[PDB]
């Protein structure tokens, strides 16, 4: 399938809708100009007591604190 | 704002829509009944001279390697 939902982004190769060479991720909170955000960037602020949301540094997608 | 994408999910409270005590994922390849995937478990099958997509153990999509 394709590594980015819409054809119109840039963080993907046309022709395979694959990433471009490079690029680490096309989409997520925790994706900047096609590359994973540093480990441990907050990524979502937590209310009461939970911790924040940080990047893991190897994926684009913004978890759960763990 | 909420966790999981559709109300059916029971990874996700249904009074706020965010994820269920104990609860760390509601969707995604590296997703386990609603807990992350162990670290290094195989998500995507690479071709070519390319590694395999891993599991990060810290989320619930399945990332570039």
């Amino acid at each position: 399938e394709c590594d980015c939902s819409s054809p119109e982004n840039p963080c993907c190769d046309a022709a395979t809708c694959k990433l471009r060479p490079g690029a680490q991720c096309g989409e997520g909170l925790c994706c900047e100009q096609c590359k994973f955000s540093r480990a441990g960037k907050i990524c979502r602020i937590a209310r009461g007591d939970m911790p924040d949301d940080r990047c893991t540094g190897q994926s684009a997608d913004c978890p759960r604190y763990h």
